[PDB]
């Protein structure tokens, strides 16, 4: 993940990307549940 510096740019945040890469591990051995979500996706053509 990236954090917004006061300089205005987006550089690597180590604290939130630790949380994001934990959820990718928890969602890999267990799964991710989206029950209760209404999603609209466009451009979801075949082979994409």
């Amino acid at each position: 993940l990236k954090k917004k510096l006061p300089s205005g740019e987006w550089v690597f945040d180590r604290d939130t990307s630790a949380l994001f890469l934990d959820g990718l591990q928890k969602g890999a051995v267990n799964g991710i549940s989206y029950k209760g979500k209404n999603v609209l996706i466009t451009g979801a053509g075949a082979g994409s």
